[PDB]
């Protein structure tokens, strides 16, 4: 609904930045709605929904273990590590692992899988694989939120993003069971509150994962849907800006209202 494109902009006005925006349907794969499908945006913290994606092919071809536990040190611990931190002496799962990059946003969880499946260029191929050309990572926390503009390290593309999360959440890529597993942890996603869950209807269902970097940079993935079942998926990225973290949750969370409203 254009309705909600008139947000879009709005939100670009109110942060003097760039705004990218899709609206795609999760059966059909057909594109709503969108502003700026094709430009780049740095991915975040939004990465680590692929980057479980991987693990979970991984752990489906047997090459991975969820109950593999991984030792890790104060060495590793880069900023903004709220579960991994508390873990030092005995360690994680990986599935523990995936659970806090995914709804905690723990950064050294990131890392520490990243470096499991063999570092940015895997995921990297992993991606390229699966028919997304697009998306890349190309460094490790906390250098992949640099946002530099311009720069193509570690960026994606709203339609590349979201066809990416459709397939990975509805595709053969992953058994049925990863798939579940997958969704189960983007639906607990617990730092992304004042985004577009802040929005979103009581009973309707919602899986994401929000990203901050620098540069005012801010970003969600999100399949939602009403009745609790995903219908649609919903990306949002921006960088650029020099507002508040505050104001870059508030636009977030309008566009989120208006396309709810114009479901
Ligand atoms: C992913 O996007 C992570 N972001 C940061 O560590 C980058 C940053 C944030 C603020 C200032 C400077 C750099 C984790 N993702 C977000 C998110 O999920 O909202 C957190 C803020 C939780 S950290």
């Amino acid at each position: 609904h254009p309705e909600t494109l008139v947000k879009v902009k709005d939100a670009e006005d109110q942060l003097g930045a760039r705004v990218g925006y899709i609206e795609l349907d999760l059966n059909s794969g057909k594109i709503l709605e969108s502003f700026r499908p094709e430009e780049r945006f740095p991915m975040m913290s939004t990465f680590k929904v692929l980057l479980c994606g991987a693990v979970l092919s991984r752990v489906d071809a047997g090459q991975e273990q969820l109950g593999r536990r991984i030792h890790y040190s104060q060495n590793d611990l880069v900023e903004y590590s709220p579960v991994t931190e508390k873990h030092l002496t005995d360690g994680m799962t990986v599935r523990e692992l995936c659970s806090a990059a995914i709804t905690m946003s723990d950064n050294t969880a990131a890392n520490l899988l990243l470096t499991t499946i063999g570092g940015p260029k895997e995921l990297t191929a992993f991606l390229h694989n699966m028919g997304d050309h697009v998306t890349r990572l190309d460094r490790w926390n906390p250098e992949l939120n640099e946002a530099i503009p311009n720069d193509e390290r570690d960026t994606t593309m709203p339609a590349a993003m979201a066809t990416t999360l459709r397939k990975l959440l509805t595709g053969e890529l992953l058994t049925l069971a990863s798939r579940q597993q997958l969704i189960d942890w983007m639906e607990a996603d617990k730092v992304a509150g004042p985004l577009l869950r802040s929005a979103l209807p009581a009973g309707w269902f919602i899986a994401d994962k929000s990203g901050a970097g620098e540069r005012g940079s801010r970003g969600i993935i999100a399949a939602l849907g009403p009745d609790g079942k995903p219908s649609r998926i919903v990306v949002i990225y921006t960088t650029g800006s020099q507002a508040t973290m505050d104001e870059r949750n508030r636009q977030i969370a309008e566009i989120g209202a208006s396309l709810i409203k114009h479901w």
